[PDB]
């Protein structure tokens, strides 16, 4: 059915796609694995964001440097998340099962975070962004710390100015619950120090956040994974990554950051090879590059077809479509306000990994017909 595209109507800017560096909790990435994930060529995923954990013990920070340095060398931006302040700053004197950061320690905690930023920077892996807390609404039996949105608000009013040009992220809610961040965004004295509203998708689905958008903050999805009991090469499950990426983009997110890059259910499997989930991610990350603008395009032209469209800074139009029908699907593109004469097709499916599927001509009235293979994630790139 018909898809109407207007390259003169813009939504969010895309900062990129990322994953978690897990060294300290799991084995480090190798240099080869980072090059595969952070390169953007054939066979590579195209990530450009790496997330790192801030250990409350600063004697352990050094183990983060090899992977963070390699990523920066390859053009990536680093964001850092703390799971807990040091135990001795919290109300329960423990790293685990929550506990509150004592207000008397707000300046000390800021100094801890800034120390981490200076260490990284001095060692040649400068941070782009820093989060105040991981999942303040979750109190598991590992590093965690509980906060309310009013506590974030008080914290930021007193400490926020100290972060300088570092981009501050709040609140990394488990389920992207606005309750944690609305108090911050409704207070201009707190809001002025926040650059990014970040959240996770556990137990939820992507949704727009109008208050964050109207406040001019970017929205980043800073951690998720799908059904970890599945092999990353199970196609039935991997296509769900495509669904979630599409929903995230339609929800005006500027960044999407997976959990552990290398894992049995990850973007790379434990043999260091790209997985089906990684190829799905690459249908977005290799082609929708940092700086791209999402543009108007019929999102659900027909049953079980979802798509988004982008203009890259180099002038290329890109269309990324998810087809969860077990049948070939035709799209009738109608493009306005663009200078496109052909699209190249690249698909991931049960049997293809980002494989070229031929070219389609766009007539001089901006019309083209393209086809989606069954149960596939397909990217069209203008030439």
């Amino acid at each position: 059915d018909t898809v109407k595209i207007d390259a003169n109507v813009n939504y969010q800017i895309i900062q990129g796609f990322g994953g978690m560096s897990g060294v300290g909790w799991i084995n480090d990435l190798t240099t080869e694995q980072i090059n595969t994930a952070y390169g953007s060529g054939v066979g590579q995923i195209g990530l450009s964001i790496m997330r790192v954990r801030i250990d409350p013990d600063s004697s352990k920070w050094n183990i983060q440097l090899p992977s963070a340095r390699q990523a920066v060398s390859l053009g990536a931006k680093i964001m850092a998340t703390p799971w807990s302040p040091p135990a001795y700053m919290k109300s329960n004197n423990s790293l685990i099962n929550g506990g509150r950061l004592l207000p008397a320690n707000y300046s000390a905690y800021t100094s801890h975070l800034l120390d981490f930023s200076k260490y990284m920077q001095t060692n040649g892996a400068p941070l782009y962004a820093i989060s105040i807390q991981n999942e303040p609404d979750w109190k598991p039996d590992y590093e965690s710390c509980e906060w309310s949105g009013d506590e974030f608000k008080s914290y930021l009013k007193s400490q926020g100015s100290k972060f300088g040009s570092l981009k501050v992220i709040v609140a990394e809610s488990l389920g992207f619950n606005p309750a944690l961040t609305d108090p911050v965004l409704k207070d201009s004295d707190a809001s002025k120090y926040v650059s990014i509203i970040g959240g996770h998708l556990y137990g939820t689905t992507p949704k727009p956040y109008p208050l964050a958008q109207n406040a001019g903050k970017q929205l980043w999805m800073t951690e998720h994974y799908v059904d970890s009991k599945q092999s990353a090469n199970n196609w039935t499950s991997a296509i769900e990554v495509g669904t979630e990426l599409n929903a995230s983009m339609v929800s005006n997110y500027s960044a999407y950051v997976w959990w552990y890059i290398r894992r049995s259910y990850g973007l790379l499997t434990e043999d260091g090879k790209v997985s089906k989930r990684g190829y799905v991610m690459s249908q977005y990350a290799r082609f929708v590059r940092p700086g791209a603008l999402r543009i108007q395009a019929t999102e659900n032209p027909q049953s079980n077809v979802h798509l988004t469209a982008y203009k890259n800074t180099d002038g290329k139009m890109v269309i990324v479509a998810v087809n969860t029908n077990d049948s070939d699907q035709m799209l009738s593109l109608n493009i306005s306000n663009a200078n496109v004469t052909k699209f190249e097709k690249y698909s991931t499916s049960a049997s293809l990994n980002v494989e070229y599927g031929g070219s389609s001509q766009v007539d001089s009235s901006g019309k083209a017909t393209v086809w989606l293979n069954p149960l596939s994630v397909t990217t069209f790139v203008s030439k």
